[PDB]
């Protein structure tokens, strides 16, 4: 697997016609996010991961989606093993994204938070003013929005740094 961000970016290079794909945003972000965990190391206990796996499963059970999901696996043990690796990858991914934001001087201001809340409003089924007030009132929601915006900016910047082979 990749050892440096530069090696990762090199693997994302495209050539000719396939460069101009209208799904560039979603597609590239997906592969970028999938490979990012490979360039960082996290020193965390297996116990911590077991705990995170339980909490994820408890959440799935509250959503009523656990059995449908675990049933698709050979056993619950197998599912837990997969979920543990996915969780570790998320932890690695978030660390990489946070560090790149710091290295690139990227941040999020209230103006950006407000704009994003306005755009989310219709999906939430509430007015733009209602959405902006919720974000201003709930720290948890505000932190989630801030991170979503930051992560998107970091991913977009990285993708825009990939030098493709133009014909």
């Amino acid at each position: 697997e990749f050892e440096t961000l530069e090696q990762l970016k090199e693997s994302l290079k495209k050539e000719g016609k396939e460069i101009y794909d209208v799904e560039m945003k979603e597609s590239m972000r997906e592969q970028l996010l999938e490979k990012l965990p490979e360039i960082v190391e996290i020193e965390i206990s297996d116990r911590t991961l077991e705990i995170l796996v339980n909490e994820a499963i408890n959440r799935l059970k509250r959503e009523g989606r656990y059995e449908q999901i675990v049933s698709s696996y050979e056993s619950e043990e197998k599912f837990r093993e997969e979920l543990k690796e996915r969780i570790l990858d998320d932890i690695k991914r978030d660390r990489v994204i946070e560090v790149l934001a710091q290295e690139k001087g990227i941040s999020v201001n209230d103006e950006e938070l407000e704009k994003e809340a306005e755009e989310l409003a219709p999906f939430w089924g509430i007015s733009p003013d209602r959405a902006k007030s919720l974000v201003k009132a709930r720290q948890d929601l505000r932190e989630e929005l801030r991170w979503a915006i930051l992560k998107r900016k970091v991913l977009d910047l990285l993708l825009q740094e990939v030098e493709h082979h133009h014909h």
